[PDB]
């Protein structure tokens, strides 16, 4: 399945959110590499921990909006660095990244000296989503994981196992997934601008 489309309001409801986003990190079980288990977490943990606040009162907790506001009022000046703000901070930050490297690859970004690779296609979406909050121990890990990073071809029979599709047919599943999934991830960077909540720090 899709993510629900944006109302025209743009008010993300919490619940139905989460649980789609909960399918993302069990791709990660494809990819052998050892990164991609702390990345996993990362993911993975982010959602626990914006699913956690969310459970403790779901009417209140409706939409992501919602979540920021009540956080907001509740922890004062130790917010935005705190609970699930904190956390979706992150989460959209990693979710951004997944969507600029499979928009790049949908759309037939490549080194024409090496068009078998990814690496471009995940630098594009390394720069764009996280370098700027990376010190460079953990630009390391990105540096590592693009070395070892699989083929084109192998990326993409992993991202469609359990299918049996052609390679065309899963990239198309992808741009139909990506359309309500970019526009939910812009509608959060906007909240987090709107709000004063994006922090620059560095990890
Ligand atoms: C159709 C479905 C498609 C699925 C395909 C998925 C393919 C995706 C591949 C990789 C996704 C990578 C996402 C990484 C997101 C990292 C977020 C991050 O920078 N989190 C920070 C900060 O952590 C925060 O620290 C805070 C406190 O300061 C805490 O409060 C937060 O809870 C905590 O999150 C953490 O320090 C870093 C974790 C790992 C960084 C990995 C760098 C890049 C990875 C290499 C990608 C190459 C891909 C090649 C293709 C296979
Ligand atoms: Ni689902």
């Amino acid at each position: 399945h899709l993510l629900k489309p944006l109302p025209a309001d743009k008010q993300i409801e919490t619940g139905p959110f989460l649980e789609a986003v909960s399918h993302l990190p069990p791709f990660f079980d494809c990819l052998g590499s050892p990164v991609f288990t702390p990345i996993k977490a990362d993911i993975s943990g982010n959602i626990t921990k914006i699913k956690a606040v969310y459970d403790t009162n779901p009417a209140k907790f409706r939409t992501l909006q919602n979540i920021l506001e009540v956080e907001k009022e509740m922890y004062g000046a130790e917010w935005p660095k705190v609970g699930a703000t904190l956390a979706l901070m992150w989460l959209k930050r990693g979710l951004r990244f997944i969507q600029v490297f499979l928009q790049s690859i949908c759309d037939g970004e490549r080194d024409e000296n090496h068009p078998n690779l990814i690496r471009v296609n995940a630098t594009k979406a390394y720069e764009m989503a996280l370098k700027k909050y990376h010190g460079w121990i953990v630009q390391k890990i990105f540096q590592a994981a693009l070395y070892a990073a699989p083929y084109k071809s192998d990326f993409l029979k992993a991202l469609s196992k359990g299918q049996n599709v052609t390679e065309e047919e899963c990239l198309e599943k992808i741009r139909l997934f990506l359309v309500n999934y970019t526009a939910t991830i812009d509608v959060i960077y906007e909240m987090y601008t709107q709000m004063n909540a994006e922090l620059n720090y560095k990890v």
